[PDB]
């Protein structure tokens, strides 16, 4: 047991009365211990435990998400944000306007065009770099054209002025979540703010309560098949990929209601088959509006992009230019911009609400906006030499490297280190006619969700073996819902500091110690830490509830591989599948395992206390959402069985 | 220029004191304050019996090594080559530990070797044959005053040292050997293979007389220093009758490449260290690509000059003329003299195809262990201190070494490539046999396995099917990824030389294909070079996947870094290694373009880059320039015939429109009158130097006329459709 207190980014209140911000906690990429976080005091930056500080209010945003603990399964999101130093009491969010004319990166509008400011030029009392709390002149990258118009008024409004200074400077766009957060606003000449804050929350089971944030906790790493209410995500059964809306979502049993928006039926859906991830709409999210008629160009909910930045941003030339002439300044309702919105609240009726720029809230349809890019952040042998290379291999149709002459020495050295020391749990396949392809085959561990499942890997050596590192293809088995492993990526890409903290050497490193170390390291009983930035919640409080979720969602995606496996045939390893799998009964075990595994579950179907006896159980119980999908993975693999005992 | 003489592995003398003689280990150009880097006109050389490096013009020629089977000419500048097929030898003899030279000099016939068996011989037990790999022989040493006192270790000794002081060795008795076995008899039967078991590893005392010497005609060539002995005829003390080879006088019986036969002094010859790839000698065993089908032929006679030979087909039975730029030999791929071949069973075959040779060769780990040695130490040890007391047999110094007839002629040395296709093999009896090549299975030895409109850069859309990364599965990379292609799409739009096309791709940014045009007065003059490119995962910390489009068949490559199966060779592909810091990807095209299409790319070889204008290499330039000009133009028939995805108008534009085709139709044209003009004279023209390529011998006017007959259809199909 190790709980998280304090969060990023939000306000802390230690000693003296008369607070800080906080950039370090448990989540790290200065380390820190198991419970002292970063802190950042400023009317000097210190480390000090999280016995000391206490909270004071926190930071959420329309579109965060949080919980009302890290234990709940339930979610919800954010809809809506509710003393001062003066360089009476307090003061609501409508009774101070920010005096900040202009911040580093706001949009603007000019034209039918628009851009963001990417460099600023203050002067106050000289002018370089901003930075500071009167900007002058603004530096503007325009990125794309109004979606609202024709081609023949497309190709007219060209690139406008890249340099802006003097009377020229309009339509600055507000955000609706920048709004209310030791900033500088007034108003009855400058008032420093340094809060009480209460967040509208939207649960997943509909519920909507506003509550306080002192008893919120931020919910920073989200399963990849959690969703809210009004959320535009893709239900993926094996027959069809349909477009539902989502309605309600019970976390704890893994299931909700959406809409087929085809049908227009509200029907229950288990959440591992819901496919969200970009495709949809978030709320904040800067959209452009097409017109009636016009459509997004896009096919189901998939809203695109429009950011097209110029290349004179990616600069650090330009900035000279700039600097010349900010230096000689200092010497001598409603209206049509209706086409560009943020998003505000997506209804439950599969319409997405835009607020336009006049304060005009308008609800259109996804298929009517396109989505704003800006600037942003960018006979079970263990190893065999089979003569000929099979076809299904991966690099099989790949041009074959050269290699040299010494590297058949290492491959002798190889051959025997694999033979030495695999254990049989791990089979590799060499080839003579290929001798730069090889061929392993993982076995699950046991008490893991990967339990008694195949992992099959085609490798290729590249010209410069052993100086680099063998190039792995991982056949990932998956119907396209998600990675097996957080480093098993669905795209073939092995993610380990041995095939690329260590790497690789031919000095140290071998094929051998590689195998072991992804039987090791990856195929693990709680692979949601595997990902690097959830190692830092080894055994934590706060990592316990997403080990769970994706420990199912690993054992389910598991005997997807042993369908797979026994369906299409693997070149050289046809005879060894059937071995372990028809002959010494593996088939009957992942079938048995997993029909007394639901059976189980269907016991304690309202019961919430796991029992003691079943801990460290890899997949204690199963969340009976889960199951509807582990039915029908478990249907073909025992109709696969069905035809083995016939065929005798 | 720059003649250089004095070849690796001879016999020399210097200007003053001509009682010395050297042995000349470091050559002028090849690869302690010794074994530093030779300038031109140096050569390193030690004294028999104070190593020295001095310049060439201070040491004078004695005698030179040549063994059957190796290759030699009149001079440098001779194009005809021959092979040496009988080693004649002479010397003085003088005693070892006496130093009292036997007056006259003696021959090879009445002579016999000192030592019984050295490293890396061969032995028989059984049915099995073996190599020699270590030894533990102790041996005896003549005190200052007396004292024939005993030795135990580790081989490398023979009668004569040098020091605890000036000692005389007066016995060398190898007890322990370590034989590596290779392989069994292949005559026998598969069920009698089985019958038969690998022999021990250590052989010693009474277990000696079973084994079975087998000597090397190839080495019987009595060299400098070999301590021998004469054959029933100075005793010095245990009686002591060794001798050590003084001086050598060395005549070899050679076979030219145009079928004559001569004995030569090996004084006037030079040896053929580094011969063409097409060059074959009477009596060899080549394929020839006729047209699709590949032949097999024996060599009967050789035209250096031409460039011709003449070869009997067969399976007709009928003498043709080839080119020699046709043939495709070595490639190992026929029996050379004085290999070793298992001579197979009446009936069987090699169980190989069209002339291929199998190899033998099993070295057991044990060889390559570092260990097994501590253990033969400790035996050796317990051998010399039991011998002196009883229950202990030691010497047995027989190892058979058959004279008769014994059925030891399973396994033989290549003596002589008949011409008619049959292969003499000696025996270990002393006695020849005829047999044909698929009853013969080549030995492959220990010690050979452990040696061993335009635009210069538009991003295309679509990457095409004919890529050959095309079917790869795509990595991921990094995220500074596009960022540094980015740089890399800039860098190449920078600098790009108007001769290299790059074009990039969109559906999958890590491929990208490049083109080079082979610059003027080089053998590439005007010739496509195509290189499929892909990007690594971690690109770009390593190096860029090159795989060059060899559109040549099966007779060689286009240049000696350009492999036929698209392995780019160059230092920059991981010159300088691949770094993500300083080199880029438009520096390695330029680089492929100034340094692997040069005007002699023969000298690309990084083992032969010692040899830049030297008088040696002058012959194997031009003669790599030949083949690199006729597989050039056969690039273009290569690159008009089947369209290149991406490059589909870019070629049409650069050879129809620009009318390029017409230049290569017109110079290679202007080449065949020219090289029929200068027929016939062994000397270069003058005026016609410091051209890549100045003339075209017969047979390589034949190899490309055949590309010109398509090359010509091509222009006369596209002057064809004028319509």
């Amino acid at each position: 047991r190790a709980a998280a207190k304090f969060y990023q980014e939000d306000i802390v209140r230690k000693d003296d009365s008369n607070g800080v911000i906080l950039r370090c906690w448990q989540d790290a990429e200065r380390p820190l211990v198991q419970g002292e976080v970063g802190v950042s005091y400023f009317p000097m930056r210190e480390i000090v435990p999280e016995d000391t500080l206490e909270l004071v209010d926190r930071l959420y945003q329309p579109g965060d998400l949080l919980k009302r603990s890290v234990d709940d399964v339930r979610s919800g999101v954010v809809t809506r944000t509710h003393r001062l130093e003066h360089a009476p009491g307090w003061k609501s969010m409508e009774e101070i306007e920010s005096a900040v004319e202009i911040d580093m990166g706001e949009y603007v509008i000019y034209n039918d065009w628009v851009g963001q400011v990417v460099e600023m030029f203050d002067e106050s009392l000289p002018e370089l770099s901003a930075r500071l709390a009167k900007h002058t002149v603004l530096a503007v990258a325009w990125l794309a054209i109004n979606q609202s118009l024709s081609p023949e008024e497309a190709q007219g409004k060209p690139r406008p002025q890249r340099y802006w200074y003097g009377e020229d400077l309009l339509t600055t766009i507000t955000r609706k979540a920048e709004e209310a957060m030791g900033d500088r606003v007034k108003l009855n000449d400058t008032l420093v703010v340094q809060t009480r804050t209460s967040v509208d929350v939207l649960w997943q089971d509909g519920t909507r309560e506003t509550m306080d944030v002192k008893q919120t906790v931020p919910y920073l790493n989200p399963d990849e098949y959690d969703c809210w209410p009004g959320d535009h995500v893709l239900w993926k059964t094996e027959d069809h990929k349909r477009h539902v809306v989502v309605q309600s979502v019970n976390a704890q049993d893994r299931t909700a209601y959406v809409r087929v928006v085809e049908t227009g039926a509200v029907e229950l859906a288990s959440v591992l088959e819901l496919d969200p991830h970009g495709l949809g709409v978030r709320r904040g999210d800067f959209v452009f509006i097409h017109r009636e008629g016009t459509t997004n160009g896009a096919r189901a909910p998939m809203v695109p992009r429009i950011g097209e930045v110029e290349e004179w941003v990616r600069e650090a030339g330009w900035r000279s230019e700039m600097t010349e002439l900010g230096s000689r300044i200092a010497e001598q309702g409603d209206t049509s911009l209706n086409w560009f919105g943020e998003v505000l609240d997506l209804r439950l009726d599969g319409t997405i609400e835009v607020i336009l720029p006049s304060a005009d809230t308008i609800v259109v349809p996804l298929e009517r906006l396109t989505r704003l890019y800006d600037s942003v952040e960018q006979p079970w042998k263990r190893f065999e030499v089979l003569p000929s290379a099979p076809v299904d291999h991966a690099f099989y149709n790949t041009p074959p490297a050269q290699h040299t002459r010494q590297f058949m020495a290492r491959m002798s050295k190889e051959y025997k280190a694999l033979q030495s020391s695999l254990p049989d749990s791990i089979l590799v396949r060499a080839y003579e006619d290929r001798t730069d392809l090889l061929r392993s085959l993982i076995i699950g561990p046991e008490n893991t969700p990967y339990e008694d499942a195949p992992f099959v890997i085609d490798w290729m050596l590249d010209a410069n073996f052993p100086q680099t590192p063998p190039i792995a293809h991982f056949l990932s088995w998956t119907n396209g819902n998600g990675r097996v492993n957080p480093n098993l990526y669905e795209e073939g890409k092995v993610c380990l500091s041995i095939l690329g903290s260590e790497s690789w050497s031919a000095s140290r490193s071998s094929l051998l110690q590689a195998l072991v170390s992804i039987q090791g390291l990856v195929l693990v009983k709680e692979p949601w830490f595997c990902e690097p930035a959830y190692e830092k919640l080894r055994g934590t409080e706060d990592g316990i509830v997403n080990s769970r979720l994706y420990n199912e969602k690993a054992y389910v995606l598991s005997r997807g591989f042993v369908r797979r496996a026994l369906e299409i045939p693997l070149g050289g390893l046809e005879e060894e599948l059937r071995w372990f799998y028809h002959t010494s009964g593996k088939l009957r075990k992942v079938l048995g395992d997993a029909r007394a595994l639901i059976v189980k579950s269907t016991a304690t179907q309202g019961d919430a206390e796991v029992p003691e006896a079943d801990r460290e159980r890899a997949v204690p119980r199963l969340s009976s959402g889960g199951i509807i999908a582990l039915e029908r993975t478990l249907g073909k693999l025992q109709a696969l069985q069905d035809a083995q005992t016939a065929t005798e």
